């Protein structure tokens, strides 16, 4: 048994995002063309503590966009994959890189952990306290509280456009 995984990801995605057999990784394609059009969620809903982190395969430098990760309340087996992360609903919470945001709605700025800050050698995750607070951890460490008020289930949510192209389940 075992694996070795976390969260992992679902199989299911948009048209340019792509998955591995082993449903662990996450891609887009055409680099040369368009930036958001799909998202990646995480096969099973993270559990109370469980930290869903992720590592940045590649990153294209061509783009001036950023990186989009954080979690929702809906499942990936019947969820809508909006235009970006930032775009979902429904109880989504999103980090825009230094701005916190759900269902499509700024909350927190100036975040402690800087996903636009990321390029090439640096990983970021997330996570759900049992009170219902989403936060984020990057290399391993504690950043701070991004938002409030997270339902009992909930998924990790990750987005690549732009600046992201690949994202690893650790």
């Amino acid at each position: 048994g075992s694996s070795g995984s976390s969260g992992e990801l679902h199989p299911r995605t948009g048209r340019l995002v792509s998955l591995s057999a082993c449903g662990r990784t996450a891609r887009r394609q055409q680099p040369g063309q368009e930036f958001n059009h799909g998202l990646v969620l995480s096969r099973e809903p993270l559990r109370d503590g469980r930290v869903f982190t992720v590592r940045i395969d590649r990153k294209v430098n061509s783009w001036s966009g950023s990186i989009e990760i954080g979690v929702t309340a809906l499942d990936p087996s019947v969820l809508d994959f909006p235009s970006s992360a930032t775009g979902l609903k429904g109880g989504s919470w999103v980090v825009s890189g230094c701005s916190v945001l759900r269902d499509g709605r700024s909350v927190l700025e100036e975040y402690g952990q800087d996903l636009d800050q990321l390029g090439e050698g640096d990983r970021v995750g997330v996570e759900r306290t049992v009170a219902g607070e989403l936060r984020l951890w990057v290399n391993g460490r504690d950043c701070g509280v991004a938002a409030t008020g997270l339902p009992p289930r909930v998924w990790a949510v990750v987005d690549l456009y732009g600046k992201c192209t690949q994202i690893t389940v650790l």
